[PDB]
């Protein structure tokens, strides 16, 4: 169960189990493994490439990727590079940066995992 990808985003919660909720905007550790993506309210103390950081270091929230969408965020967000992604529970949120190349990556490995799990 280990890591894909990590790295800060800007990340807000857009539904929660279908509930339409107030966007809340936010940095955020990220932490992509093969089946899920893992939110922390920040980043490691160090040795950052790692992913997850001390094990005794805890996450805020995470979500199931099997069989969750993803979509251009433009009709949820006017943030330049956003990315929506919605999960089978209904959760629903935006991952954002303010660099493109960053985001498109996340973009990129992000269908890849979910890809991986049909
Ligand atoms: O003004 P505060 O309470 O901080 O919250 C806003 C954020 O600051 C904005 O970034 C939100 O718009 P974007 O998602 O288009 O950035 C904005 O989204 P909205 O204007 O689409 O509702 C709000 O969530």
């Amino acid at each position: 169960h280990e890591v894909e990808k990590s790295g800060l985003l800007n990340m807000t919660k857009i539904a929660q189990g279908g509930r339409k909720l107030r966007k809340n905007w936010g940095p955020s550790w990220v932490v992509l493994t093969g089946n899920s993506l893992v939110f922390y309210r920040e980043p490691p103390p160090t040795a950052p490439s790692s992913g997850w950081g001390p094990a005794g270091s805890r996450p805020e929230s995470s979500v199931d990727l099997r069989g969750a969408a993803l979509a251009h965020g433009r009709h949820l967000s006017s943030r330049r590079n956003v990315l929506h992604i919605r999960t089978i529970p209904g959760h629903e949120f935006l991952l954002q940066s303010d660099h493109e190349t960053e985001l498109r990556a996340w973009h990129r490995a992000l269908r890849t995992v979910i890809e991986r799990l049909v």
